[PDB]
RNA sequence: AAUUUCUACUGUUGUAGAUAGAUUAAAAGGUAAUUCUAU
DNA sequence: ATAGTTCATAGAATTACCTTTTAATCTTAAAGGACTGC
DNA sequence: AGTCCTTTATCTAATTTTCCATTAGAACTATGC
């Protein structure tokens, strides 16, 4: 008796199936002759460009009215000291009085939004196509930018100019309604609604708490850390970002600089709501760069970093500014730099063979070529020809880049340094020098920006003769590196002639061939040459003067080597700009062209099936020999199903699908009960205009226009349901439903009536049509006709079907129309697939054709078949949404009906544990109610008995390829979907052993106690696979059921609820339930005894006192084993005492037995006959013999036998049970687990064992305790078994 | 190597399992490059 | 003969490209604006 | 009346985080025998 059995039939959700459309007969003839296919692609297009321009519309109208709103300095102050006031205390009453202040101010702004003028027209057709007489918004304001000569589509390039944007608007007049979706996104903008995409939550939910957060860093950071920020230099950098218009605190209309304290004022952060506020604040928050300037204009988070570093006090690090989020449709420019952007293949070609042109075409003041120069000066550093006074390194990056790269240290050059001038200068009294020596000192070693080649030589030459000379660390080797310096060229020029053909393939201006994965090889030469380049300015990038502020100091160096040198440098250094341009234009992701939407010259096209918006919507079903087809009739052709029509073309061929529904029962009652164009017909009671005025009839339902609210009234309620009862009884149409209503009186609130009639208003009904009319109509064109299609619906088809079939062919099921699960939804969508690749027989026809464990290995095949199929012509394709429990509520309090319901059925309830392994990818152990196994078998192979696939061996390739080319310009991907694609066969097993064997689920917890280790399968894969198993056991049917038993297509399994995100899945969804893995795999299954001694060897005077406090080593006579004995309470801490022993053979085979036998043997103490050894070895003094005791201890406790042959890998106990012998994997019964990782699925278990004990005594009243501390897992699984 | 689509496959013009789409917005992370610093 | 450690690492920025995750609207027939036709 | 194209009507319930916690392979060192 299956425990889930009356778990069918909880709660509806929705779904979308996808299918593909077949066109019948000379529909498609008739289409291509009227161009619509082609006609829908550029719609598509140009419906994209269109709202593209209504968000730059939207994006001007935000700015303007956010600049123009202001915020009262009173709401601010209020709504900022009961901010702040709330993070010391949670109270009731300063919740509710926050609220309100946030409230306030949110009104007020949604006020203003509401009252501007711009606003009333954004979601009419007033926008797009307006009435005659008036003018639409968007064409106004589009044709006043014109002659105002603002250029507004600058940016992209998919709209030209502004005439282009104009034909565009005005190409979709009369079509409306085409853009209601998109409307409603663009109303969640402005929602006075606590949603997350509006700008008044942005303003007020995001960044005033963002804000105020930073005006107190601030207010912090002014009392400790005064001079940190450096006043002066960002009033000279971020001059524009501090430039405001008005100053809102003083209320004055003022174009002056801000100052820090100005800007922070509470009452100012009027000038962040607008968008090119937001990027003010944060640019002076963290700084830009500027276009000349080599350095970066620092923000306030830099000089916070650099005083907190300077003064190594990282308590100031928590004073970081946050920046602020960005307004909602915001689309702007960087205050920072931004380089410009590449715009096919022909442009990087053309660059970069400019560039490298010109590193080979440039000479100098002398004839000297670039190579020619570095070369030449180069080896004249070889010899001793330069005085090394003049030759400065950087102390930078570059001087720890070739220190680290000469010596492997990048310490060694300024420890030897340090030393030098610390040995030469102040040489009285090194160790601590006078004040003033340490000053002169300071600057020699740090704070000096070059370092002279004949400082650093005389550095090294202390430095290595006063170590020996095992470490060489000589000067000669950095000479010698600059010396290898030259000789990159030369591999340059290998590339760039092997370059030419690959030059070749990209050097026409044809758009885009590189970003595709086809380019991948030619991508990789490309980008080494430029690396290699990139490198060479890297290294030669410490002898170039930065250019930067000396003041004082000037170096003396060699002029006609620096001029020579710097002129070289500065040619190459314009490959930063270039290797940035191509990186950024060559890394996109190639396509973004798949599919678009078809429309059939009908903007509401299948946004309804029923028959009153038939011709309207032009969408109609049909069903003829177990074959489903969708029918588009001719826009023209409106009434070619009218009902005239049906009984004239009655026959055999065809079933027509006659859809009738009442959607919406809350607004459509009242819409048409109360319309003006038939009040009166349903004349209301004036008692039921009463209370429906004041929403009397609902709890928190809103009252008509003007009025208000009153109080619920339960009889006012009954009798609006009586006016609605009566008013459907008079209504023309609605009584072709045959509504069967429960009593008045039962009805608790209106919502139940809502619900029965929603679950009554929906019936589905066949009128037959002949054969011979709808082939008329396909050959006439007037319809265009298409198979619903998939694998399972061709002929050839016998296997299981896929689900979404079974689910397709239950929606016209007879058993679901009599109590209807399955409902068909309104806004179905049509789509076309371009041919993507060319038709390629990549296997003939008759050839013997991965598999290895396929006994049929060479499968021969009648038939060639192509690769990648369906993307070699275009095709049609059918997106269909429908509603499932249709009559169902919907999820609410799922876990305590769960928990429910495994209280009362527990006796019988199995716990399946499964656990992500190191040798395997996941192993499950389903555990009976007492604590045995019943079943374990391992998901590294998922199989069918006819033939079984291994997926360890095929994820074991896979994770090589990433971490080889992890940072490579362009690798295709699909590690992924492949393991995607084994988490969805896995989640068939699990769903198939849970219904089996009536078990919940455990996992690890990912959020909180997950494992620190390595393993096969990745934390974030395994979260993917648990958020399968949720979305599976959402809705679960099982193909081999029957169509009406439980598990069937009418009765599904719903066993979880929906997913809303990973930190909420928390430790129960449904049947799953997560734990902490802490301890689940080091520990004995037996006795629950965990090595938590952890025993380190350390001095011998520490062992001693280590081996004290032991309870009894003595050794054992009879079984011929080594005890020892302790309390856990006496080391340094949990509880209970424990025997350890020393039997059987760990691995490192290494016998512990012997080992300390020998080891006992060869020093003092005997162990003959039970001698207790603890007061002997206490007594021992030498090293040698702690160590080997320890090491041998340690090997004991060793429960996980580390082979590094990988066919098997299994564990065995220290402590011996009642009966004295030890457990071992080895050799193991049934019951107990097999292996380790079976051993950690095991105790994942047994905490699921104490989850399901807690639900066992859990109370109806009171909440659910879910969380397992170590203390209780402990307790549990030491004393399970007594 | 056929797919509504995806992952494995031949599992023979297809076999197994999975499969909520369309639209819109935002945040977070990854990896380069660049400016600084601190060890 | 083995271990252990490191391939410098890490904090504040800016730009660019990529991905992932969450969070919103909808999954509708009929009234209503217009205009036409009888 | 018909048609096309756009705008309208507006239930219901429960929630708001809880705190649980022992690249890789290679290379140069660095010990110990
Ligand atoms: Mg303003
Ligand atoms: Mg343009
Ligand atoms: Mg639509
Ligand atoms: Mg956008
Ligand atoms: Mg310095
Ligand atoms: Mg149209
Ligand atoms: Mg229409
Ligand atoms: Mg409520
Ligand atoms: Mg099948
Ligand atoms: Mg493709
Ligand atoms: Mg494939």
């Amino acid at each position: 008796a299956s425990i889930y059995q009356e778990f069918v039939n909880k709660y509806s959700l929705s779904k979308t199936l996808r299918f593909e459309l077949i066109p019948q007969g000379k529909t498609l003839e008739n289409i291509k002759a009227r161009g619509l296919i082609l006609d829908d692609e550029k719609r598509a297009k140009d419906y994209k460009k269109a709202k593209q321009i209504i968000d730059k519309y939207h994006q001007f109208f935000i700015e303007e009215i956010l600049s123009s709103v202001c915020i009262s300095e009173d709401l601010l102050q209020n709504y900022s000291d009961v901010y702040f006031k709330l993070k010391k205390s949670d109270d009731d009453n300063l919740q509710k009085d926050f609220k309100s202040a946030k409230d306030t101010i949110k009104k007020q702004i949604s006020e203003y939004i509401k009252d501007s003028e711009k606003f009333k027209n954004l979601f009419n057709q007033n926008l797009i196509d307006a009435k005659k007489g008036q003018e639409s918004d968007l064409i106004l304001w589009l044709k006043q930018s014109k002659d105002n000569g603002i250029e507004l589509f600058k940016a992209n390039s998919d709209i030209t100019d502004i005439d282009e944007a104009l034909e565009i608007i005005k190409s979709f007049k009369g079509w409306t309604t085409y853009f209601k979706g998109f409307h409603e996104n663009r109303k969640n903008v402005y929602s006075s609604n606590d949603i997350p995409t509006s700008i008044i939550y942005r303003i007020v939910d995001d960044n005033l708490p963002k804000f105020l957060e930073n005006k107190a860093k601030y207010e912090s950071l002014k009392d400790k850390a005064p001079e940190a920020i450096n006043y002066e230099q960002i009033k000279k950098d971020l001059a524009e970002e501090l430039t405001f218009d008005i100053d809102y605190k003083t209320s004055e209309v003022n174009q002056r600089v801000f100052s820090l304290d100005e800007v922070f004022e509470i009452a100012n952060f009027n000038n962040y709501l607008n968008q090119s506020g937001i990027t003010k604040f944060n640019t002076i928050i963290g700084g830009k760069f500027v276009n000349g300037e080599n350095t970066k204009r620092k923000g306030i988070n830099e000089y916070i970093n650099l005083y907190s570093q300077q003064i190594n006090d990282k308590t100031l690090k928590k004073y970081k500014m946050s920046v602020l989020f960005k307004q909602i449709l915001s689309d702007t420019e960087s205050k920072s730099f931004v380089i410009d952007k590449l715009e096919d293949d022909s442009d990087v070609v053309t660059t970069m063979q400019s560039f490298y042109e010109q590193i080979a075409a440039f000479k100098t003041v002398e004839e000297k070529s670039i190579k020619e120069t570095l070369s030449l000066l180069f080896d004249d550093l070889k010899a001793q020809k330069l005085d090394l006074s003049k030759i400065y390194f950087k102390n930078d990056k570059s001087l720890t880049d070739l220190s680290q790269q000469v010596f492997d240290d990048y310490s060694v050059i300024g420890t030897a340094v340090l030393e030098y001038i610390t040995q030469q200068i102040a040489p009285k009294n090194l160790d601590n020098p006078s004040k003033k020596e340490q000053e002169l000192i300071a600057k020699k070693t740090e704070k000096a920006k070059y370092l002279s080649l004949e400082t650093i030589k005389l550095a090294l030459e202390e430095f290595n003769k006063h170590r020996d000379i095992d470490k060489q660390c000589r000067f000669e080797e950095i000479l010698a590196n600059f010396a290898a310096i030259p000789m990159i060229f030369d591999e340059i020029a290998q590339n760039k002639d092997n370059l030419a053909q690959i030059s070749i393939k990209y050097q026409n201006q044809g758009k885009k061939d590189l970003l595709q994965a086809s380019a991948e090889d030619d991508v990789k030469a490309i980008k080494d040459l430029l690396d290699q380049t990139n490198n060479l300015l890297h290294k030669l990038k410490i002898f170039h003067i930065s250019q930067s502020e000396d003041k004082a100091n000037i170096l003396d160096k060699d002029e006609h080597f620096y001029l020579v040198f710097e002129e070289c440098y500065f040619e190459l250094a314009n490959i930063v700009p270039l290797y940035n341009k191509i990186r950024n234009y060559i890394t996109q992701k190639p396509y973004s062209d798949e599919k678009f939407k078809l429309n059939f010259e009908n903007s509401t096209l299948a946004n309804g099936w029923d028959k009153n918006k038939e011709p309207d919507n032009t969408a109609i079903l049909f069903i003829k020999d177990d074959k489903y087809y969708l029918g588009v009739m001719n826009k023209k052709n409106n009434k070619i199903f009218d009902d005239k029509a049906i009984k004239e073309n009655k026959g055999e061929g065809y079933k027509k699908i006659v859809y009738k529904l009442l959607p919406g029962a809350n607004k459509m009652l009242p819409k048409v009960f109360f319309s003006a164009k038939s009040i009166k017909f349903y004349n209301p009671s004036e008692d039921i205009l009463r209370i429906r005025n004041h929403s009397t009839h609902t709890k928190n339902g809103s009252p008509q226009k003007g009025y208000e609210k009153f109080e619920f009234n339960i009889e006012d309620c009954r009798k609006f349901i009586d006016f609605y009862k009566q008013s459907i009884s008079k209504h023309p149409e609605w009584k072709d439903f045959g509504f069967r209503f429960s009593d008045t009186q039962r009805y608790n609130s209106i919502d139940e009536f809502y619900r029965e009639v929603e679950n009554q208003g929906y019936k589905l009904t066949f009128e037959n049509i002949s054969e011979s009319y709808i082939d008329s109509v396909v050959n006439q064109g007037k319809l265009y006709l298409f198979q619903i299609y998939n694998k399972d619906f061709s002929a050839y088809s016998k296997g299981r079907p896929n689900l979404h079939t079974l689910y397709w062919k239950a929606l016209f099921d007879e058993r679901n129309l009599q109590d209807v699960v399955y409902k068909l939804n309104g806004e179905a969508e049509l789509f076309y697939r371009k041919q993507s690749i060319p038709k390629k027989i990549t296997h003939p026809a008759k050839e013997a054709i991965k598999n290895k464990d396929n006994p049929k290995k060479e499968s021969v095949f009648e038939y060639d078949l192509i690769k990648d199929k369906r993307f070699t012509e275009d095709k049609f394709f059918f997106h269909c949404p429908i509603t499932i429990n249709f009559k169902s509520s919907g999820a609410n309090k799922f876990n305590d009906e769960i928990n429910l319901l495994l209280k009362e059925k527990a006796n019988d309830v199995h716990i399946l544990s499964i656990d992500r392994g190191e040798r395997h990818l996941a192993y499950y152990t389903l555990v009976d109610g007492k604590g045995n196994i019943i079943k374990q078998d391992t998901f590294n192979i998922i199989g069918n008995d006819r033939m079984k696939t291994n997926y360890h061996d095929k994820l074991a390739a896979i994770e090589k390829d990433r971490d080889s080319a992890r940072k490579d310009w362009k690798k295709i991907n699909n590690i992924k979907e492949m393991k995607e694609g084994y988490l969805s066969q896995v989640v068939h097993e699990i769903a198939k052993l849970v219904i089996e064997y009536n078990a919940i689920v455990v996992f690890e917890d990912l959020n909180f106690g997950f494992k620190r280790g390595r393993f096969k399968v990745e934390k974030q894969v395994y979260q993917k696979l648990e958020k399968m198993l949720i979305e599976k056991l959402n809705y679960l049917v099982f193909k081999d059921n029957e169509f009406d038993k439980t598990g069937g297509v009418l009765r599904a399994y719903q066993l979880t609820a929906p997913f809303e995100t990973f930190k909420k899945m928390g430790k129960q969804t449904g049947i799953i339930y997560y734990v902490p893995a802490g301890f689940t795999s080091k520990i004995c299954p037996v006795t629950g005894f965990v090595n938590q001694l952890y025993p380190k060897y350390e001095s011998v005077s520490k062992s001693q006192e280590f081996f004290s406090k032991f309870d009894k080593i003595c050794y054992n006579l009879d079984k011929g084993y080594f005890e020892f004995s302790f309390d856990y309470k006496n080391f340094g801490a949990a509880k209970g005492k424990w025997t350890i022993a020393s039997f059987g053979s760990r691995l490192i085979e290494v016998y512990p037995t012997k080992e300390l036998e020998k080891l006992l043997k060869d020093y003092s103490i005997e162990y003959g006959h039970g001698e207790c050894i603890k007061a002997a070895i206490c007594g021992e003094s030498d090293k040698k013999f702690f160590a080997k005791l320890t090491s041998v201890l340690n090997t004991i406790l060793q429960m996980r036998n580390s082979k590094t042959g990988t066919e098997l890998d299994y564990l065995i106990s220290p402590v011996a049970d009642v009966n004295g012998n030890f457990f071992d994997s080895r050799q193991a019964p049934k019951n107990m687990p097999q292996d380790a990782d079976a051993n950690g699925a095991y105790h994942i278990g047994l905490k699921g064992l104490m989850l399901l004990g807690r639900i066992k005594n859990n109370q109806e009243g009171k909440k659910l305790n879910l969380v397992i501390k170590n203390e209780e897992y402990f307790e549990f699984v030491q004393n399970r078994n007594n």
